[PDB]
């Protein structure tokens, strides 16, 4: 997060963090079992850490739980980016407390205008690099297609909304990768791309989690 503030200790109990010896992108617990991440995300080898502020230090309030089953979306393109979704289950279910929390799937897609929260251990600078040992926060609007689609002409699908400030200075950014754009407790978005961070027009792309509901369900039911 570019432009964000520090969200404090354990405030956002459904943000993972994907560790595969180090941190490398965020994640949502949707259930004791689950999380949903951004299939451009996928690794081998990944441990689910859970109730975490500080990544680097072991603060009381974790719970490290490897990967069972990786499943990235049927259809993930990875040159277009395109159902940028993927769902991990663990090896063993989470103790769910106010610490570690999982988040409701949307019902319907929220409409341009909608404030979320996104949150995440990536870079904090539009230019040069800073990774924080924190979890960061940033408030954003949703913003309508039609500004999206000017942003990035033929390069945004019905699975892909923008999110952020199109005069710049406030976006996710890399190593946010994964995590949750939770508006009004659902989680709509997976932090999934953008051209550079927080440069001016070029709002954060998102995968738009309600067009994925009836897949993850479902998945969830089978598995
Ligand atoms: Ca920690």
């Amino acid at each position: 997060i570019v432009g964000g503030y520090t969200c404090g200790a354990n405030t956002v109990p459904y943000q993972v963090s994907l560790n595969s010896g180090y941190h490398f992108c965020g994640g949502s617990l949707i259930n004791s079992q689950w999380v949903v991440s951004a299939a451009h995300c996928y690794k081998s080898g990944i441990q689910v850490r859970l109730g975490e502020d500080n990544i680097n230090v072991v603060e009381g309030n974790e719970q490290f739980i490897s990967a069972s089953k990786s499943i990235v979306h049927p259809s993930y393109n990875s040159n277009t980016l395109n159902n940028d979704i993927m769902l991990i289950k663990l090896k063993s279910a989470a103790s769910l407390n106010s610490r570690v929390a999982s988040i409701s799937l949307p019902t319907s897609c929220a409409s341009a205008g909608t404030q979320c929260l996104i949150s995440g251990w990536g870079n904090t600078k539009s230019s040069g690099t800073s990774y924080p040992d924190v979890l960061k926060c940033l408030k954003a609007p949703i913003l309508s297609d039609s500004s999206c689609k000017s942003a990035y002409p033929g390069q945004i699908t019905s699975n892909m909304f923008c999110a952020g400030y199109l005069e710049g200075g406030k976006d996710s950014c890399q190593g946010d990768s994964g995590g949750p754009v939770v508006c009004s407790g659902k989680l709509q978005g997976i932090v999934s791309w953008g051209s550079g961070c927080a440069q001016k027009n070029k709002p954060g792309v998102y995968t738009k989690v309600c067009n994925y509901v009836s897949w993850i369900k479902q998945t969830i039911a089978s598995n």
